[PDB]
């Protein structure tokens, strides 16, 4: 049920706060954007901006579950010279890997599945395309009061809302 | 100078048609963009969308002639999921090398130079950046009807205009 190429917004599944990239929040240009988080808006709940899901294989029209895709933020505005596509990197002051856009396509690191988890989902990243995939969950440290997404091996369950 | 971190329009150096991304003239959102032309507003001639150029040393407040630097486009809405990167991509459909959006900064292949051309200057793009480069010039074949800058060694004359 979820397709191909189809906006969705990504929920924790008990929650109404959504998810935005660091860089359509803060409403400014800059001229590079090392670490561009996916943070929680949280004050109030905020459903945040949506994503699209891009199977590995391409003739897809649902994305499948525990399969290679990617994930771009779905943003006509976008204040970062680098991409809208997710991908994760190491950051020293968030204490570990962190889940940022600025990826490419069908780069060896830019690889999360969608699996299952209870009567919800959770996001995963694999990477170069393989397991083992770490859990994608929420995180707080070094973020700076906000809530960020990481793949840490604990996973947040989640809930796709279509935002057609 | 041409200043760092400073948003340019690239005109021709006898011409006021300057250049967008393909994308930014449609306007519209794009489910992928695998061949982002940069193209030229003609008729009537318009000044464009303005770019950065980012040294490899990117500490230099002033940008280099005759040195690596990337280019990326300034615009804060976007219908691509890929970057405002410039690159070169190869596209048969227009019978070769052609620049484009969708680049990653510092990749091998993201790397262009400015060099003086006459009292003028021109753009030149540079194979894992190093020399020899490649002339950025216009050209239409395959262009539908539209002129677009590619790399084929007969150099587009240029001044740059910066925005404000
Ligand atoms: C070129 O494309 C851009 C981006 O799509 C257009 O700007 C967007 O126009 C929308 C209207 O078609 C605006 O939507 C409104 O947003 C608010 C708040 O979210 C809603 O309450 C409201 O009901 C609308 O949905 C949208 O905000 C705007 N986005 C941006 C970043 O500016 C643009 O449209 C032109 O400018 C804007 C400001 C509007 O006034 C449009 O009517 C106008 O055409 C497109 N340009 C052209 C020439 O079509
Ligand atoms: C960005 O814009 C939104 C919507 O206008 C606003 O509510 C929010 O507080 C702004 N964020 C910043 C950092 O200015
Ligand atoms: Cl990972
Ligand atoms: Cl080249």
């Amino acid at each position: 049920a979820i397709l191909t190429g189809v906006p969705y917004y990504i929920l924790p599944s008990t929650s109404r706060a959504g998810f935005s990239p660091d860089n359509l929040r803060k409403n400014t240009s800059q001229p590079s954007c090392p670490l561009d988080l996916i943070t929680q808006l949280r004050f109030p709940p905020r459903i945040g901006v949506p994503v699209i899901f891009t199977p590995q294989n391409s003739s897809l029209k649902v994305v499948p579950l525990s399969h290679n895709l990617n994930i771009h933020t779905c943003s006509d505005l976008w204040f970062c010279p680098e991409s809208k596509i997710w991908t994760v990197k190491s950051s020293s002051i968030h204490r570990g890997l962190v889940v940022t856009t600025g990826g490419t396509f069908r780069s060896l690191g830019s690889w999360f599945r969608i699996e299952r988890h209870g009567d919800s989902y959770k996001l995963v990243h694999c990477p170069r395309g393989s397991t083992p995939c770490r859990d994608v969950g929420i995180e707080t440290v070094g973020g700076g009061g906000r809530r960020y997404l990481a793949p840490r091996d604990r996973p947040l369950a989640v809930r796709f809302t279509r935002a057609s």
